[PDB]
């Protein structure tokens, strides 16, 4: 049977309350033992080990955890015995963790993030099925070299494209620019597409010696906008700013002036959009070359932040970072 | 024939270049004369007058223009001869202006906002059809008391529900929580639903004596978030803050602490979400009553901002503002 | 506590296996007693009675059952004590039953259809939550006069607009032309819109003395299409034919000729579309007046069939039936 | 400059009326000359030749035209000088022609289908931009080996996945199971995914010596369904039947019995769904092995028809055809 490690970043996504008997197997983490008791069919698919990487809600995630998780995933996947890793994660920032891993995991072996929009105690909890399906995706031959994937609601989403698009629905995850790459229905895995943007083993980024990521703030644009938030990000040591602009990444004039000053000072300014989908394009209304900005193209603000953070580990050159956004 | 006024807030959304002859009719604004020359079929539907309210891209909109536009719309709709108003508007912030008007226009006569995702000079420009359709909606008997509507891409969207959800597509407008309320296809208007949330003549808000709206900032949440943007909004005199939270309106802890301090100081803190759709609900993970926050429910950050601005013209009381979010 | 009757048309949508003790309450139908044991929170919301109207999968539904169900719903809602009816139903044809009821139930009291995309025995079964939410919708004050609604996946869909749009997903139901009219999240009910098309108490249709509905067939259009299926429907006594046409309701020429002959013979031919959404419009490529056809407008083939069946209970006049499609 | 041939299957999708001067260039077909006059920017991108393959609306398409078009595309793409083919096509059945070509074109050179939801004479006609974008996609280096694509509304759709899902919208094309594979915005082409299902040069099908395709009918399921349409398809010599079932491909019992008889007689019965999206799966409620049916999985009825037609040129064996549906 294939060997898989489940890494938990918080509590159980499946089941609730104490175990009905004390297990003879220790997977390596109590959270994971609870998952194996709550979804026992997964034991027939794989030999499961468990680790607890963090113990937080995903809204409390930090770069320090991202680095710890990525370094551990790389170690695990370098082992001959380990076929895949599954990470259980809160849904709120799952997309940011998945995208970070998609650029930092140096392996073609599957890495699957999974969570639950309803708590395990709830009526009609989604976690048990989502986890069962995640294991099936992780052990599937066709999952190799698909990049980091999010598995939710019977769907397989590429990390580059995935986002949480709804506050509460079980079907909150979507890939608004491309769609799911595959499906998983009662464990039956089928892929229909794959990303043509480089990831994982093909990514230039390497975080193995990084202990802290560069600070990148995100700003929300609107009518009658301000310069004070740009100024405060500068004052706090921001190395980059994502601007979630109006429509196709457009700033309000006062804010544009402050961002221009930021970029002149050596802080990378990258234009995204508040709208939810589509590309924040080059050569539209904003003269990025003249102003010293980068266009994030077909991402969203929070994933653009992750990419800008990685880019800033090695360069602040506007052209090099535009090429990064135009590649990954 | 019905009398309609078109109010322009920027340039022409239809046609391009100089007129092929100097018209004998002056509608009242050069922009509108250019529209009538570009889309002549509209002259057979209505007697059109025109005014230029502002001359800006929608990303440069301000509360001063909103107040001027709302006051003029109210004057026009009080006239017995005026059956409807159409407003040509940039797409970027059309949703904000429409929502503002939906709560400040004291009339059941139709108010239609309309724009173009492609410039009038473009191949396959969408403005001409959008405008033609907008006129048809404005004069239709069934458009009375539907509230302010956005007419784009053959669809009629209720202002409360509409948003721009794509950076570049002609079909960028959506109503992600409810759908379009009607269709307009080569001028044929059909309504299938209407909003049950109060608007227009039923709204408590009145801006007739207001010269400046309350300052409301918006913040974009993410992992490893900060307190410095909250602090800078306070320092700049913010009367409210919309927090675009992670998932179902969740803040990062450092930011939550700053927002709690803000709320205690009498700055209203309203929780929305960065995700795109769904309600930012009460009684989920955030204890709003204990922390002193409002849950914006089924809006998005930029429209919640509008509603919080209007609320702040009347009150800063947490319970009263929650009731406003729970009503409108 | 409000009194509600649950009518079951098949098996349990929630729970699985035998009861853990023999209940002291008999709701009136074993299926319903099993539902109350599987979702016990519903007993705190309402006094529930149960009946078994049929015992079938929804793919085996027939007009005979539709008539039995509608007549019973009308009887129940005429009782002073009965506040609402919930019907548990298979998902496959739930939209057809809901639409039929929306035109035949002569009451403003709520009628809610609910089902489950996963069996009650499944991991992460959706039935328990869907039922819980259905009860909450049924007892909600704002549900009065909303027409027949489908409650699935935390959403409230108007019967006129609802369809099953996916083969397996828990979120398979949608209203592709208008969206959900409301939401229901852990029992909290909110409406955002309502239908402006007449239903229920305002419908002209009355089935109280009808024992069999008129035969209406549906045909699926494609390239290199045929006349033999039109001919066989005629031969079998079809009173009406829905043609699920290519694009905006377009037939292949051989098929068009056969439909023209059908319409001349007194069989009503109504044009819908195979595409999934939008209106099959009048005055597009097909000259409906000349050919003797009706345009179904903003429905789909299966719901158009239901409406044509009801129309044919009293008329086969082309113009009267076009007015029916243009009204309901 | 790259050489491209445009093949027209009907009239012009761009421009309208007579030319303002008689061109000195003849592209080879009057339709294509009219396109070059309507969209002159395409002449700077490629050397265009034109041919008129057929002169019909897409709702009049037949297998004879498909065979002529596929054979001509194969000849053209075998020429060293020809870099790509573009096919102008009515929207109604574009998806069927694209899917057919995706399995019969033996080349990795780009094949792009393109049409217009509005006539060229219309206000805000979409043909010009669609065609301009189609040319850009056809000449793009990254379009090699993507399979046959549909380019509409600034989107690139894989032929396997594309469908027309709305009757009238300019954005009617979608890929409901996977999404667009790329974008094309004012000619700027970007791919984000590709199909992992074999196509074109990797397809087993070869139609070079085929003069007539096997007859395949499609049936629309509903409650109170019949056996007479199955029987009439058998009588007319159907070699396969696509059943557009209720929900996850479910038949009504009377119809199931007729289909079982059909299958026993050696007519292939393939289960799809009327719903719109999702897989019609194996091992759900229908015992395909016992009844002698194929499950079409993640297609729709009209594309399943195409694939079943091509399958029937090689085999009628149930297992072999299931493998074909499970591969392509
Ligand atoms: N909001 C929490 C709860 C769990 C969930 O929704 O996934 C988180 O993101 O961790
Ligand atoms: N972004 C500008 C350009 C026009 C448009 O996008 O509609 C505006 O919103 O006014
Ligand atoms: N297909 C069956 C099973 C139950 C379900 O999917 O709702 C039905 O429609 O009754
Ligand atoms: N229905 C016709 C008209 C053109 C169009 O809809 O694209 C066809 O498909 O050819």
């Amino acid at each position: 049977k294939p060997q898989v490690t489940i890494l938990a970043t918080g509590g159980t996504i499946a089941g609730s309350g104490e175990s009905s008997v004390k297990s003879s197997y220790s997977a390596g983490a109590v959270t994971v033992d609870k998952l194996l008791a709550a979804v026992p069919a997964i034991n027939d698919l794989a030999t499961i080990k468990g680790e607890q990487i963090s113990s937080i809600g995903s809204q409390e995630m930090t770069g320090k955890v991202w680095l710890k998780l990525a370094k551990r995933v790389n170690e695990l996947l370098a082992q001959k015995e380990t076929e895949a890793v599954i990470i259980t994660h809160g849904t709120d920032t799952m997309e940011e963790t998945a995208f970070f891993l998609n650029l930092t995991v140096k392996s073609q072996k599957p890495v699957v993030l999974v969570g639950a929009m309803r708590p395990g105690s709830s009526m009609s909890a989604d976690g048990p099925m989502n986890l069962y399906n995640a294991v099936n995706v992780a052990i599937n031959k066709a999952s190799t070299n698909k990049g980091v994937v999010i598995v939710m609601n019977d769907e397989i989403h590429a990390a580059r494209e995935a986002t949480k698009l709804n506050t509460t629905a079980v079907n909150a995850f979507a890939s608004p620019n491309t769609g799911k790459i595959g499906t998983v229905y009662y464990g039956k895995v089928e892929y229909f597409t794959q990303s043509v943007r480089p990831h994982t083993l093909a990514s230039e980024f390497d975080i193995s010696k990084i202990e802290e990521l560069p600070r990148v703030d995100i700003l929300y644009a609107h009518p009658d906008d301000t310069d004070v938030l740009v100024n405060a990000a500068l004052q706090a040591g921001a190395k980059g700013i994502i601007h979630a602009g109006m429509g196709n990444g457009n700033p309000f004039p006062l804010t544009q002036n402050a961002l221009e000053k930021a970029a002149k000072s050596g802080v990378v300014v990258a234009r995204s959009s508040r709208v939810g989908s589509g590309s924040t394009t080059q050569e539209a209304e904003v003269d990025d070359k003249k102003l010293g900005f980068v266009a994030t193209e077909s991402l969203n603000p929070q994933k653009a932040r992750v990419l800008l953070m990685l880019a800033l580990t090695k360069t602040s050159d506007r052209e090099a970072i535009q090429k990064i956004f135009s590649t990954y």
